[PDB]
């Protein structure tokens, strides 16, 4: 009843991923080139799709490979009008966390990643006001890899939407002692 | 057989307060002005150092005007040479928590007070190497008053330990579409 893609996006852990579409996975040209990355492909490939497989513990390593391949669609996938569409909804709902900043004033942030390249760096979090990039302070995210959302994304979808750009900082941090402006 | 203070300090929410010495507490110098800031004073004060009192359930009242009392000779006492000893050796802990912007490497940080004027905001905690403040990620911070710890303290404990000032981060966010440096 369930699908593989809406399963994989409600597990815990997985809460800034968004479903990719079936209609953007079947068709190859989207998926250039990662067929040399991921093991297993063709059928990490239907596992995705829910198409049907050929007792091992092996599989385990299928699913391993499904989640990969499933990632690497993902950062692909976010770039384009559709993709953007629903972070935009996860991004409105605040999905992705807000900035820790004080005087950023909880700015909303999303997630992005310092390597396209897997196994560099795990997801982090970009905020569009201070312009910097943050550590979920949630470690259920820790182990998410930012390839799985690459360094492009949030460009993007302020590219796409530019009237969600917030306005600078108000104000800022000053330092005093004693009621005293140092520094 | 607990002390009031350690009892205090102990509670879930109060790990970024040490324990002021009762030294420091019984030289009424060190307390001028707070008995204007405070209600009950007399009482408050009994109750911060274990000596005795006297619809006897309004104490509970006599218990938030003690735990005010002592955040507010908290605030005066980590600016003092054994004040910062016992803060140090929490920094040197982490108990104050991490930096999160991801290029400070996990600069550990201090707590801090925007205010030193108590209800005008909560504690917040400052990165001595982004030189920035962060509202702290856990919600168990997000009622204690920032006028507890102040707006000089992490100046005031750097000055007198230079040799725990961090680096400037080697490195910084550099953001990236498509492989290009955008700009
Ligand atoms: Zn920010
Ligand atoms: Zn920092």
């Amino acid at each position: 009843e369930v699908s593989w893609i809406s399963w994989f996006c409600g597990l815990r852990g997985n809460e800034f991923f968004c479903e990719v579409d079936e209609d953007y996975i079947q068709d190859k040209f989207n998926l250039t080139g990662l067929n040399e990355q991921v093991p297993h492909y063709r059928q990490a490939l239907d596992m995705i799709l829910d198409l049907e497989p050929d007792n091992p513990n092996q599989s385990d390593l299928i699913e391993q490979a499904a989640e990969m391949l499933y990632g690497l669609i993902h950062a692909r996938y976010i770039l384009t009008n559709r993709g953007i569409a629903q972070m935009l909804e996860k991004y409105q709902q605040g999905d992705f966390g807000y900035c820790p900043r004080v005087y950023c004033e909880n700015q909303p942030m999303l997630p992005i990643g310092l390597s396209d390249i897997p196994g560099e760096a795990m997801v982090k979090l970009y905020c569009p006001k201070c312009m910097d990039v943050y550590t979920p302070k949630s470690s259920r995210h820790h182990h998410t890899d930012g390839a799985y959302f690459g360094t492009g994304f949030p460009h993007m979808l302020f590219m796409v939407h530019p009237e969600y750009r917030p306005k600078r900082p108000a104000n800022q941090f000053v330092p005093r002692l004693y009621g005293f402006k140092i520094h």
